[PDB]
């Protein structure tokens, strides 16, 4: 089969109450089942529209407020899928596994692949020298059930966010795929998307067609809003990408979508309501990709578009960029930091007097809430008129662009092209990436621009 219908669900989770000691197994199961009641509504609705697969979010059934002990009662022992097991048809093969059982039956009864995120426990003895003092491993765990209810994938999250003290890191990164009649699938979770293992390996070495991606992502503008970065990673890696996110505006969680190599196909962003949201779209089972992009090609072939720049320092997500202000309604600028030079040609649709845009370059190691090496060229709207706010989180803008073209001398082939419009809207079909590494407009932007950015990772320098 050449196409399929993908579904993702953004979930307004029912969170356990704050308490002082762990709840009982029974209480934990009752809460998880309240969340599974809502997810069932989304799963059935998707199947009722012909979806072949649905993704649900990270932490969707029990939330994220835990220590090791308060989490324990929510956990089950999830077997390796090689055991060949359909929980719905063979309950009790592995003791008490009611969550796995209900997920299996949801997939089977609605004849749909179901991707979900739950918690694994693996009891161990002191005979095992890595066994934690308290007698078990606890893992953040994606599970996939096929349309017969069979367990076909289990993935323990490799790259834990700071504050995920309730979980362990696996001994070695787990490279997890599953094959279907509508393509080869890979899987990883939230923060994993910023790292090499397993995310990059799945694409490079295992040639997956599609990624399924449960997440509970906290939006950080200008470069790491969920719909923005997730759609860019898909475009840069040339895969289909099903992003299912938590809905919790209180912690800046919102941003789900279905992304293809050429463009976003559907997205949802909502900071105002507490509603969940189901998105569907057709995708190609084996997406065609253009020619491989050389990200330094055009940029290394030209001379600086400007010189005698008035340059200044600005902070973007704790990293010190080198910026130059855009003075004209139209222009051509070049700005550099260390090994990276960034080039921008642009024309605004009109100059908004009290609105300032800057071009920035960064080439260095990020360290706050994670350690990773970045190379970034960014056009962005500065939060205020003051240049000290270029790089700050900016939600809205009024300046539309008639044209833009951005490029840089990247020392990596892993670069993710981002375009975000005012109110955190994507710009599907409005831009393109050339083989020589230019990100450029195909027409005037449909709304005002917050950023156009080339976000690059040098995994070897982490
Ligand atoms: C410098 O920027 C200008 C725009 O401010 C670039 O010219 C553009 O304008 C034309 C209007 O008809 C477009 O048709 C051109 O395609 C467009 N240029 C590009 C490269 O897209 C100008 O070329 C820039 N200078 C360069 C790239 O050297
Ligand atoms: C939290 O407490 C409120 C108020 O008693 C109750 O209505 C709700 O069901 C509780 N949630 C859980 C998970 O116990
Ligand atoms: C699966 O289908 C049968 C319908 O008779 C029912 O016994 C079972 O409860 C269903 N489970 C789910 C989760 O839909
Ligand atoms: C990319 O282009 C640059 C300069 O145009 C060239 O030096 C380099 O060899 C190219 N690399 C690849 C992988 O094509």
């Amino acid at each position: 089969q050449d196409t399929f219908i993908a579904a993702v669900y953004e979930h307004a989770a029912i969170l356990p109450n704050a308490t002082l000691t762990p709840v009982s197994r029974e209480e934990a199961l009752a809460l998880m089942n309240r969340n599974l009641d809502i997810l069932e509504g989304a799963i059935t609705s998707a199947a009722d529209q012909g979806a072949h697969i649905i993704v649900t979010p990270e932490d969707a059934i029990y939330g994220w407020n835990f220590n090791r002990d308060s989490l324990y009662p929510y956990l089950e022992d999830i077997p390796d899928p090689e055991v060949n097991w359909i929980p719905c048809n063979n309950r009790n093969r592995f003791g008490q596994t009611p969550v796995q059982e209900r997920l299996s039956c949801l997939a089977k009864n609605n004849s749909i692949y179901v991707v979900a995120n739950i918690g694994d426990k693996k009891p161990c003895d002191t005979s095992d020298p890595q066994c934690p003092p308290d007698g078990r491993y606890q893992y953040n765990t994606d599970v996939v059930f096929d349309s017969q209810g069979k367990l076909v994938a289990r993935y323990h999250k490799q790259n834990l966010f700071m504050g995920e003290n309730q979980f362990n890191v696996p001994k070695e990164p787990e490279i997890v795929t599953f094959n279907t009649t509508f393509g080869s699938f890979g899987i990883f979770t939230c923060f994993d998307i910023l790292f090499h293992d397993p995310a990059v390996t799945l694409v490079k070495d295992f040639h997956v067609d599609t990624i399924v991606f449960p997440t509970a992502w906290m939006n950080v503008l200008p470069h790491l809003s969920a719909v923005e970065f997730h759609s860019a990673w898909a475009m840069g890696m040339r895969v289909n990408f099903l992003a299912s996110n938590i809905h919790y505006p209180s912690k800046k969680m919102t941003g789900s979508g279905i992304y293809a190599p050429n463009s976003s196909r559907a997205f949802h962003y909502d900071m105002k309501t507490e509603e969940g949201k189901l998105l569907l779209s057709q995708l190609d089972s084996h997406p065609s990709h253009s020619a491989v992009v050389n990200w330094t090609s055009y940029a290394s072939s030209i001379e600086a578009l400007s010189s005698g720049n008035k340059e200044f320092k600005g902070t973007v997500f704790f990293d010190e960029f080198t910026f130059v202000k855009l003075t004209g309604v139209a222009g051509n600028y070049t700005v550099c930091q260390k090994d990276l030079c960034c080039h921008l040609s642009y024309k605004m649709s009109e100059n908004i007097p009290n609105e300032v845009y800057a071009l920035g370059a960064f080439d260095g190691l990020h360290t706050v809430e994670g350690r990773y090496y970045l190379q970034i060229c960014t056009l962005l709207k500065c939060k205020t008129t003051n240049l000290n706010t270029c790089g700050d989180s900016a939600e809205t803008a009024s300046t539309r662009f008639e044209m833009f073209s951005l490029s840089g001398t990247f020392g990596t082939q892993y670069v993710f092209p981002e375009v975000l419009l005012s109110e955190n809207q994507l710009a599907p079909g409005e831009f393109q990436v050339s083989t020589d590494g230019r990100l450029f407009s195909l027409k005037p932007t449909s709304g005002p621009v917050l950023t156009v950015t080339l976000f690059g990772r040098l995994y070897e320098k982490d």
